[PDB]
C-alpha cells in the first residue's frame, strides 16, 4: 500500500484542501483510495455522534466507500489540543489504536493519505506527539505550505525538523489561501530552492467552497 | 557586554513588545541598555529618512541617547522579507556591517538586545539566512511566544532548530497577544514543560499601546 503523512506549516493552511485535490488526483490514476485522520478536535453533534468536518471530507474524497469510525477514530467536540481534551474526557489516544486503523484501511485500499491534526509536534499525552507515531510507523511526509508572509521560516523550520527525525519528505504542496499579491512569485521561488522536496503543485485561492472544488488536476502525482 | 538575540515562533507575536519589556527590566536592574536591529522592513518616510516603528521603539525603549542608524542599519519602506527587498533595491544586506554595528553598540552598552526580523529562518541573501548571523556571533536567544492554538508546535518546531545549531536558548517569554481565552492555563503548562530552557514572565493583553506600556515588572531578569 503506498501511504502518506500530510502536516502543514501551521493551523488553518488548508491541509484538508491539499489532502481532497491529493485524493482526487490518486482516483484519477486508478487508485483505490482512503483518508484517515486518526484524531480530531473541533466537532459537530449529530444523530449518530460526533463529526468533524475534515473527517467528512476526507470519506467522501475517498473513493472507496468507508464509515466514519473507519476515517476517524477519535472526535472530539471542542477545537483544542488533542492532549488537553482527551485528558479531560478520560478517553486516551493509544498508539496501537491509530495504527490497527491505518493497518483496517490497507485491507482495502491500495494508496492511503493520513491527515494529523494542526502542525507536526500536535501532543497527544503528556508523553508522546503525533511526530513519535508518524516516525514509529515510517510515514513519507508531504508538507503543505499556505504561501504568505511568516510561511518561509515555517516550512523551513518543519522541512529541517522531518529531516532530522530521519524521516522521507515525499514532497511539498503550494496552497494560495489568500488573492493575488505583490510578492507571490518570489515567494514561491524561494520557498522552491528552500524546501529539499519536489512541489507537487499550486492550488489557487478558490472563494467557495474548496473542499468540494475539482481539485486533482494541480496535483502532479508523478512526482511522489 | 551581555548580549542577547530575540526572536519569536512566528510574524506578529508581539517580539517587539516583549523586547521592549526586556530593556526596561534591564534599565531597572541598573544596566546601561542598547537596542538593536540591525534589518528592518515596512517603514515610514520621514525628512529624515525611512523609519521602522518597531526600531523606534526599540530606540526610545534604550537608556542611552542613540542615533537612529546606530539602532537600525538596514531599513527598506516595502514590509516584505529582507532578502527580497534588498535585491530589489541593490542593497546587500552585509554580515560585516550588521556584526560592525553590533561592536559599535558594545562600545556604550553592557546589556545589548539584538532583535531579528520575522521568525528564526528569515533569508538575508539568496546564500545567507538570519539564523547563520546569529550562529556566527554565538548570540544567546530569547524565544517570545504568543499564547494562541499553533503556538504550541510553532515553538516546539524553533526550540529544536535552535539547539540543533550548537546555540544556548536562554529563556522564553509569553505573550498574550489576545483577551482571556478557555485553555490558557493548559496551553502555558505544556508550553512550560515542552520549551527546554526557563519561563522569564508572561505580558498580558493590553490594549493601549503595549508598546510604551511600562511592562518591565512582568520579566524576571533573574533567569538569565
Ligand atoms: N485554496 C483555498 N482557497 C480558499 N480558501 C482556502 C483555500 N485553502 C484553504 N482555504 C480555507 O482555509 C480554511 C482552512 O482550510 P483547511 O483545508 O481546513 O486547512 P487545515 O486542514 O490546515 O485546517 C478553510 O475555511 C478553507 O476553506
Ligand atoms: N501584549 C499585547 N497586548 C496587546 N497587543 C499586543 C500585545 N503584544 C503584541 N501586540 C500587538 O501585536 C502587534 C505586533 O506586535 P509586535 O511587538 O510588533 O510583534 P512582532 O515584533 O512579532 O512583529 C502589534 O499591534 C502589537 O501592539
Amino acid at each position: 500500500s503506498k501511504r502518506y503523512f500530510v502536516t502543514g506549516t501551521d493551523t488553518e493552511v488548508g491541509k484538508t484542501v491539499a489532502s481532497c485535490a491529493l485524493l482526487q488526483a490518486a482516483k484519477a490514476a486508478g487508485y483505490r483510495t482512503a483518508g484517515y485522520k486518526p484524531v480530531a478536535s473541533g466537532s459537530e453533534k449529530t444523530p449518530e455522534g460526533l463529526r468533524n468536518s475534515d473527517a467528512l471530507a476526507l470519506q467522501r474524497n475517498s473513493s472507496l466507500q468507508l464509515d466514519y469510525a473507519t476515517v476517524n477514530p477519535y472526535t472530539f467536540a471542542e477545537p483544542t489540543s488533542p492532549h488537553i481534551i482527551s485528558a479531560q474526557e478520560g478517553r486516551p489516544i493509544e498508539s496501537l489504536v491509530m495504527s490497527a486503523g491505518l493497518r483496517a484501511l490497507e485491507q482495502q485500499a491500495d494508496w492511503v493519505l493520513v491527515e494529523g491534526a494542526g502542525g507536526w509536534f500536535t501532543p497527544l499525552s503528556d508523553t508522546f506527539t503525533f511526530a513519535d507515531w508518524v516516525t514509529q510507523e515510517q510515514l513519507p511526509v508531504i508538507l503543505v505550505v499556505g504561501v504568505k508572509l511568516g510561511c518561509i521560516n515555517h516550512a523551513m523550520l518543519t522541512a529541517q525538523v522531518i529531516q532530522h527525525a530521519g524521516l522521507t519528505l515525499a514532497g511539498w504542496v503550494a496552497n494560495d489561501v489568500t488573492p493575488p499579491g505583490k510578492r507571490h512569485a518570489e515567494y514561491m521561488t524561494t520557498l522552491t530552492r528552500m524546501i529539499p522536496a519536489p512541489l507537487l503543485g499550486e492550488i489557487p485561492w478558490l472563494a467557495e467552497n474548496p473542499e468540494n472544488a475539482a481539485t486533482g488536476k494541480y496535483i502532479n502525482l508523478a512526482l511522489l
